[PDB]
């Protein structure tokens, strides 16, 4: 099945903005990671492919995808990283899980349209 650019947007952007809608949750993932403005100097010792929101959004704001699963793909590798990252009794960490919850809630029906 093909997918026409501007048809992904209209349909994927509600399932990102709404991960933009949590606050604080999505703070830390509206930008990309800083290490060295962060003070984790580590993190691409650990994070090999990062991901964020803004990278996210810009590439769907020029539908840079092919099919909802490729959102999906880098959604999830911006959860990952964060998990991976981040320890299990860190804020950052529960603020990641959250946002996957909701991407869950939303993503599904959104998949089962196309
Ligand atoms: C060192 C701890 O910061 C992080 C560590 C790891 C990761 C990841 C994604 O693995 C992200 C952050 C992070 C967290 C927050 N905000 C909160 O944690 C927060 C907000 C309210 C309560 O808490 C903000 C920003 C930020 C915002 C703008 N910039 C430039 N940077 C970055």
């Amino acid at each position: 099945k093909i997918f026409k650019p501007e048809e992904l947007r209209q349909a994927l952007m509600p399932t990102l903005e709404a991960l933009y809608r949590q606050d604080p949750e999505s703070l830390p993932f509206r930008q990309p990671v800083d290490p060295q403005l962060l003070g984790i100097p580590d993190y691409f010792d650990i994070v090999k492919n990062p991901m964020d929101l803004s990278t996210i959004k810009r590439k769907l704001d020029t539908g840079q995808y092919q099919e909802p699963w490729q959102y999906v793909d880098d959604v999830w590798l911006m959860f990952n990283n964060a998990w991976l990252y981040n320890r299990k009794t860190s804020r950052v960490y529960k603020f990641c899980s959250k946002l996957a919850e909701v991407f869950e809630q939303e993503i599904d029906p959104v998949m089962q349209s196309l």
